[PDB]
DNA sequence: ATAAGTCACATGGTGCCGAGGCCGCTCAATTGGTCGTAGACAGCTCTAGCACCGCTTAAACGCACGTACGCGCTGTCCCCCGCGTTTTAATATTAGTGTATTTGATTTCCGAAAGTTAAAA
């Protein structure tokens, strides 16, 4: 058995966790942090990937690309709070009427 | 006359009172010393650079020029406010209670560390 495994996340948390050690962030990593912040990345990039689905079907390229990442990460508004000052690569921009 | 004796004198010394003079204890962080490991290094090879030509014709710049366009124009509408006024609510005072913080003594908590081994391109 495998700490990653009995996560049920698919980001490896024992990764996590090791990065938190060398990350400084403090002297101890409680157990619970890695695992916690896996799932909210986990879900976040469940939002994206879901809006990557949607997006392959509405522009019918059944493979996400950057344009369509772009493209969906603008349309969501409250997201774009956290990622307003962040741009993307390749992406353009949402056109503007 | 002089051994005994009283006596006062003279110096002894013992006791108590400050007091200025050394001393005692503690914690800052230095520096002394010492392990063990980041650091710079030791041959090194090959990466993606960056020329270094050697083409082509796709951009592009000017050549022309044209509506679009701007930019003040100009009657006039309008609105902001400078006050003048009544309000009007902003002072800024006490207050004790009602948690809010809070700082002791633990007292469990738990993950870094030390094995031991699972897994891993």
């Amino acid at each position: 058995q495998s700490r990653s495994a009995k996560a049920g996340l698919t980001f490896p948390v024992g990764r996590v966790h090791r990065l938190l050690r060398r990350g400084n962030y403090a002297q101890r990593i409680g157990s619970g942090a890695p695992v916690y912040l896996t799932a909210v990345l986990e879900y976040l990039a469940a939002e994206i990937l879901e809006l990557a689905g949607n997006a392959a079907r509405d522009n019918k390229k059944t493979r996400i690309i950057p344009r369509h990442l772009q493209l969906a990460i603008r349309n969501d508004d409250e997201l774009n709070k956290l990622l307003g000052n962040v741009t993307i690569a390749q992406g353009g921009v949402l056109p503007n009427i």
